[PDB]
């Protein structure tokens, strides 16, 4: 109820735009309170239309759901204005999303982030769950980053709310992601917190790969059939045989089989205890995770909320 | 201490002055992290020099005292660059500082807000007065808002660091320079004061060299048109001679939060029907977009 604002066009801007993707044109925009003369910061998303008419009320009910939700790791939604076309308002994260964030540090990023962000998907994944709410579209282009030592995911519910036209489950690289999905969503479109946790592992081999593309040059529409004959992503070279033991598990062909993201959290938990067992990088030990002196003015400057504290190595 | 953070000059940018007082100069800056492309905004004050300059050492003790401070109503010292001058870093406001606001607010102001800044400022007072803690500029000027419902007092240790504010201080502290936690509430009334006539300047016309004069006699400002005299006896008991007859902030957290709880009954504005605090939904979204750290509940009214 008063978890999500509703806006007026009149009282927010779009300044510049940030990027785009299936789901609609990130902005960053301007939330310029009603009476005052300051202007917000804000990220600003017009979403593309639904593939059916769907009534406003069940956009507004969605909207009230994605608003709901109240974890360290999950990106919750503030506002909503709806014209001719939907528009939604958020929080705006500076340091942009991990996908780019890990092309951009690839060099720079040790074995003890990669671990604790893994454990932090897990645990915001973990809290979508026990909401009952699926993602559909998890992808380290929907993980963001507020601090290099704090990620939340974001856009679930947004594939569930706008759909997708059946032609683009067989196009080449469209706005269905096939490459993360599991083998029963691309078959007969069946969507589970179990294959959510495929996704999962595929989000983690993008991370551990410092964000290369998932087969890459193999079409889109030739994916289910080389899933069905037992290929599978390739091991990261700095992944020992454990982590990527994890990730083969999380691409079962029988969903159940796959991890509980309850599970993922306490096994990456664990390898954090111990990182340098887990993942092998060159110069790792300069890679360490922020001095309490430099957590402290992070968090001060920029990360108020609350979180649990990150795993540190034993 | 982990809570101080030394800054190099390399990894700031003042980027546009937001003003100026006796302490020094105030700049809008931007943080950049070594190694990241963020620019991160930031308040610097870049203070002049000390009328005794002090040891390096002293300075930055000064300066964890100040980093300790932890409280929702005290603006705390985030880092320091020590170079031939001294910059202080804190997260900035882009409210502005409270004496700014209640002044572009003078027609559009309810006596809700005012009564919760009432409580607000003696919290932090309170709480600085409990670290053993003496502010010695309290003023409306060095009240931040945050969000028009969240206000912290800043500038808290500057005095002693290094023009006088006359009108504000306690006859006690103009005749002997004599500071302590009774004559913050001296200033704490004056900064009340303030808020309730929406920025007017305490003894208007009345030059400084005078004010000692005046208080002697027995004379204070004005009773506010705004005030019920039940706000009006809290500033006079604030002003008393006597520095153990004032009241304790402690107190005045108490009888400001009651007056809260019934707010149109102690302060009469011009329709004040027009105004109050934000609904929960209009909270919320202020707490998510730029208000995330833990806070008391805000004083509603009936
Ligand atoms: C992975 C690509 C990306 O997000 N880059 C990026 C670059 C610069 C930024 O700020 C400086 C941000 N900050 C940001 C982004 C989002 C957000 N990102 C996406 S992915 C599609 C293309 O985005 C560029 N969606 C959102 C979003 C979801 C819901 C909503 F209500 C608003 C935005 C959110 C917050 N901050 C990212
Ligand atoms: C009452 C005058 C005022 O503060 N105006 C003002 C205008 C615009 C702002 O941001 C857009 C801010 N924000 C702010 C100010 C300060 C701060 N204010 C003062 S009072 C002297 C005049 O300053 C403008 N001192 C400070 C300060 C103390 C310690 C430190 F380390 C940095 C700054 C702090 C944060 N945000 C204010
Ligand atoms: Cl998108
Ligand atoms: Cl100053």
């Amino acid at each position: 109820q008063a978890l999500l604002r509703i806006l007026k066009e009149t009282e927010f801007k779009k300044i510049k735009v940030l990027g785009s993707g299936a789901f609609g044109t990130v902005y960053k925009g301007l939330w310029i309170p009603e009476g005052e003369k300051v202007k917000i910061p804000v990220a600003i998303k017009e979403l593309r239309e639904a593939t059916s008419p769907k009534a406003n009320k069940e956009i507004l009910d969605e909207a009230y759901v994605m608003a709901s939700v109240d974890n360290p790791h999950v990106c919750r939604l503030l506002g909503i204005c709806l014209t001719s076309t939907v528009q939604l308002i958020m929080q705006l994260m500076p340091f942009g999303c991990l996908l780019d964030y890990v092309r951009e540090h690839k060099d720079n990023i040790g074995s003890q982030y990669l671990l604790n962000w893994c454990v932090q998907i897990a645990k915001g994944m973990n809290y979508l769950e026990d909401r009952r709410l699926v993602h559909r579209d998890l992808a380290a282009r929907n993980v963001l980053v507020k601090t290099p030592q704090h990620v939340k995911i974001t856009d679930f519910g947004l594939a569930k709310l706008l759909g997708a036209e059946e032609k683009e489950y067989h196009a080449e690289g469209g706005k269905v992601p096939i490459k993360w999905m599991a083998l029963e969503s691309i078959l007969h479109r069946i969507y589970t917190h179990q294959s959510d946790v495929w996704s999962y592992g595929v989000t983690v081999w993008e991370l551990m790969t410092f964000g290369s593309k998932p087969y890459d040059g193999i079409p889109a529409s030739e994916i289910s059939s080389i899933l069905e004959k037992g290929e599978r992503l390739p091991q990261p070279p700095i992944c020992t045989i454990d982590v990527y033991m994890i990730m083969r598990k999380c691409w079962m062909i029988d969903a159940d089989s796959r991890p509980k993201f309850r599970e993922l959290i306490i096994e990456f938990s664990k390898m954090a205890r111990d990182p340098q067992r887990y993942l092998v990088i060159q110069g790792d030990e300069r890679m360490h995770l922020p001095s309490p002196t430099d957590s402290n003015f992070y968090r001060a400057l920029m990360d108020e909320e609350d979180m649990d504290d990150v795993v540190d190595a034993d």
